[PDB]
């Protein structure tokens, strides 16, 4: 199964809420490539520890430009890019 | 230029408020495919008269399918399909 790339949970203390991102906010693209789901999200942000990263989001039928810097999190094969959002 | 495709205009009785549609929709697929904006519904729409086109639409948040019964409008080389929205 598959999911809406839509947020429903936010870290008060990371990157996302930090980027202005909001609960509801439904991802478009990521560096330009359309994010089909939201598995295809957190494949893309664990794979990109301390990067920032250009997206489009939808918030109540406005298209908005969000620049989302990754942090990380976890160790040795683990670690991993962190948006602190679910 | 492109524009994100958002309904904005129906004909009354057109296809479009026939389905279901209503303004601000916003299309996300025709037939499985995404639509990355509205000249490529236009341009997806005219290709199809008479065709029932299955839509992902995005309303307030949820996303929900539509059935499409497409018209036909035009004559010669001009007719093509006609879904009654803009
Ligand atoms: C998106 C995913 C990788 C994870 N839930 C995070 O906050 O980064
Ligand atoms: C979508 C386009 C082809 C036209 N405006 C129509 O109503 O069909
Ligand atoms: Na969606
Ligand atoms: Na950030
Ligand atoms: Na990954
Ligand atoms: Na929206
Ligand atoms: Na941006
Ligand atoms: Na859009
Ligand atoms: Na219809
Ligand atoms: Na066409
Ligand atoms: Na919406
Ligand atoms: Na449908």
């Amino acid at each position: 199964g598959s999911l809406p790339p839509v947020l429903a949970e936010l870290d008060p203390k990371g990157p996302a809420q930090a980027a202005g991102l909001k609960l509801g906010d439904r991802l478009q693209s990521i560096d330009g490539i359309a994010v089909d789901d939201w598995q295809q999200v957190v494949d893309s942000v664990r794979a990109r520890p301390g990067q920032r990263v250009q997206l489009k989001v939808l918030r109540d039928g406005e298209v908005l430009d969000v620049a989302l810097e990754l942090a990380v999190r976890g160790e040795g094969k683990a670690r991993s890019g962190y948006m602190g959002a679910g």
